[PDB]
């Protein structure tokens, strides 16, 4: 099978960029969801490394490890590479150690003996793993709960260094630790704590404070709490990453919350391990040597500081967290005692925040990503960048990028700046997708052959594979929570979700829209449906007539879904049920026909969705499962329900009769399941499955042909994503499915090659 992205590319936060200090090229990205990518200078895109991972493993006992808590490299040995993985402090119930001999080509995995928080508070926090370059079988490696932990046997196996004390916010921990690649013996560490720099000389037997460090905020940092009105969050500067330049010099960046959103405060200092000397080196501070100059208004809390680059010379590269509006990255070819501000620099004459051009918003190669505009498309301006927290000058050239919650910027040339011009840039994303996908839709005619659902960027309709598009607009959505075609009218779909920014004096329910000609344009609900969540718009299910629709709120209000055959000016609950849920489906076929499995239950509805009435003989038949119906594309009472854990169930009387497919209540674990054409025509149309789909096959993707007799696997070992969380089939295609993952964006997958 082949398997390739629905492009795209980035769309989500990129959470650290860890260099080669020897090997040109040898560059890796980690994000908060979504694993690590390795560079391809040759081919110029990203290529995911841990696509291996399944979330949550279907057999047995799993966890969240597709985020990446570090990257370390081996100094003296680039073939090495060491990731810590797993999202969560609080949910996972392991995570792990990746070690590889081959720039992560394979990997052995060994139990991390203290949780991980890729995906928590901190992950902008800045590289807790790290090898000793003076004895290369040793690591160390900062964690979130538990202190610094140190292993002498290339990550296998790990023991608490009991003699640094963690007085570090619990959960956040050591985000920090940087070993002195010139005296032997010499490590720093940062604890995420008042006073959070420590120091060993004993190659880590003895630490103590590194004496002189800031245990408090500066005057200037003050003076800015007390005209703007609103209060620092904590007593003294709190570490969030730091470094060393090879010029010697300490870099250290802070802030007064951990990140990556809630920061108000921060500084950025300098320290010299040579003679004691701190500076005070925050580029937006009053004072010192910034072009262009500071805004320097203080009415307004200046946010924090994240990421940290060195380069030659005296040369370092730092960035903001949450200054947003002043979001930028900073460039010193003077250890912090002059700067360019690269944000003003690239800032189109007359706009307020520090801004990249539209024009620039693009692929090397001149690939516009036109969803990064979200609403503003054709304003010519979009937003310089947020949660700047990854940042890196190439050791090996001119290059510097860096990251934000949704792309790469990079430019060839950052050298630039030093004539008080702006680098020029591009979006450096190629290979990267990182969208946590919510619905996947593929009707059965019309322009295009999926529509997308999705965290934070909404969704798009996908004209065209290869190429990443527009989001929805007129609404636009932060996610779209939930979506549907009609059937047998292919140019009507609706549309369900979260709306940050309602389009100015455009009457009706924001949350909610349907279109008439493929989503070309869209047109709100006359109103919106009772008990609708701000931040989630629910469940919508099209009629096949594409002249009912059936809108279940996110949370319950003791109604089952309401119905309207007038786009959205009345709402009506309806008789028979009265629960809210996902498991909602139109029939493709015959009109006014809606199917629905809620905790156990399976109801159908004859008249649009006023009344339903209780079926379902055949599914399993006493516990209260969650489950989805699927509809047949070609043939009326038709359907599947796929219950998760327990079984597939198929019925061709309209729900009346269910019968369960092989292995069901046994084998057969279903996670999402899907329908598409059939093989040959009319026959019956084939299935999708990411699951367990009998005794002897591992969780996988598979397609079936024959109701379920036979599954046949269409991916591999090495192509898990983290596991499908949405899927699709294809009306049009046999063979083709769409999965989406919470992490992976959306792959699409074709039988044959």
């Amino acid at each position: 099978a082949e398997l390739k992205p629905v492009t795209i590319s980035g769309g989500g936060f990129i959470s650290g960029l860890v260099a080669h200090p020897t090997e040109k090229d040898l560059i890796y990205a980690r994000t908060d969801i979504g694993g690590t990518y390795r560079w391809n200078a040759a081919k110029w895109e990203w290529e995911p490394i841990t696509d291996f991972i399944i979330n949550n493993a279907l057999a047995g006992n799993g966890a969240n490890l597709l985020g990446t808590e570090s990257i370390a490299l081996d100094p003296h040995n680039p073939d090495r590479l060491y990731l810590a993985q797993g999202d969560y402090v609080q949910w996972d119930p392991w995570a792990a150690f990746l070690v590889s001999d081959d720039r992560g080509k394979t990997f052995k995995q060994y139990r991390s003996p203290v949780p991980m928080g890729a995906n928590d508070m901190g992950r902008n926090g800045g590289e807790r793993l790290a090898v000793n370059p003076h004895w290369t079988d040793e690591l160390w490696f900062g964690s979130r709960t538990q202190g610094l932990w140190r292993s002498t046997d290339r990550a296998q196996t790990w023991s608490r260094m009991n003699q640094l004390p963690d007085s570090s916010t619990y959960g956040i921990g050591i985000i920090s630790v940087i070993f002195d690649p010139k005296n032997v013996g010499t490590a720093y560490v940062a604890s995420h704590a008042v006073g959070g720099l420590w120091v060993t000389w004993d190659g880590g037997a003895n630490w103590s404070q590194v004496g002189g460090q800031p245990t408090q905020w500066s005057d200037w940092t003050k003076s800015i709490v007390a005209a703007s009105g609103t209060a620092i969050q904590s007593s003294g500067p709190l570490p969030i990453k730091i470094a060393l330049g090879k010029n010697g010099r300490l870099y250290i960046t802070y802030s007064d919350a951990p990140g990556p959103w809630g920061v108000l405060y921060g500084e950025v200092w300098s320290y010299d391990p040579t003679n004691g000397n701190w500076k005070h080196i925050t580029p937006s501070r009053e004072g010192a040597n910034t072009y262009p100059a500071p805004t320097g208004n203080k009415k307004v809390v200046p946010g924090g500081w994240n990421g940290i680059s060195v380069g030659n010379g005296d040369t370092v590269v730092v960035s903001t967290l949450d200054a947003n509006g002043e979001d930028s990255v900073y460039l010193s070819r003077d250890a912090g005692n002059s700067w360019k501000d690269l944000g003003k620099l690239t800032t189109p004459a007359g706009a307020g925040g520090n801004s990249q051009k539209e024009s620039d918003a693009k692929l090397r190669n001149g690939t516009p990503l036109p969803w990064l505009s979200f609403q503003n498309r054709g304003s010519g301006i979009v937003g310089f960048g947020w949660w700047l927290a990854a940042i890196l000058l190439d050791p090996f050239s001119d290059r510097l990028l860096y990251g934000t919650g949704a792309v790469i910027w990079a430019t060839d040339a950052v050298s630039r700046a030093d004539s008080n011009q702006a680098p020029s840039w591009y979006i450096n994303t190629e290979g990267i997708e990182e969208t946590a996908i919510l619905v996947l839709k593929s009707p059965p005619a019309g322009p295009a052959h999926l529509f997308s659902g999705m965290y934070d960027l909404g969704g798009m309709r996908h004209d065209d594979f290869s190429v990443p598009q527009p989001m929805y607009s007129k609404p636009t959505f932060s996610s779209t929570d939930g979506l549907d075609f009609a059937g047998r009218a292919a140019n009507v779909l609706a549309r369900v979700g979260r709306n940050d920014h309602p389009d100015a004096g455009v009457a009706g329910c924001t949350q909610g829209a349907y279109t008439t000609n493929s989503g070309d344009s869209w047109t709100l609900f006359q109103t919106c449906v009772p008990s609708l969540e701000v931040g989630n718009g629910g469940t919508i299910a099209v009629g096949a007539d594409g002249k009912t629709f059936v809108w279940s709120p996110s949370k319950a209000d003791g109604k089952g879904p309401y119905t309207s055959s007038d786009y959205g000016k009345t709402w009506t609950a309806p008789s028979g049920l009265s629960k809210q849920t996902t498991g909602i489906a139109a029939d493709r076929v015959q009109a006014n026909t809606f199917y629905v499995y809620v905790e156990g239950d399976f109801f159908v509805s004859t008249d649009g969705g006023k009344s339903y009435t209780k079926k379902g003989n055949g599914l399993p038949c006493c516990w209260t499962y969650t489950g989805t119906p699927v509809t047949s594309n070609l043939r009326a009472g038709e359907l599947w329900v796929s219950v998760k854990g327990v079984g597939i169930y198929h019925s061709t009387d309209f729900g009346n009769t269910f019968t369960a497919l092989a292995g069901s209540g046994s084998s057969l674990n279903p996670a999402v399941f899907s329908i598409g054409a059939p093989q040959t025509p009319n026959a019956t149309e084939t299935l999708f499955l990411w699951g367990i789909p009998s005794a002897s096959q591992p969780e996988g993707l598979y397609m079936s042909t024959d109701n379920g007799g036979l599954w046949t696997r269409l991916n591999d070992d090495a192509h898990n994503y983290g596991g499908a969380t949405v899927i699709s089939g294809d009306p049009r295609i046999y063979g083709r499915v769409y999965i989406g993952m919470n992490g992976r964006g959306i792959i699409c997958a074709q039988a044959l090659g």
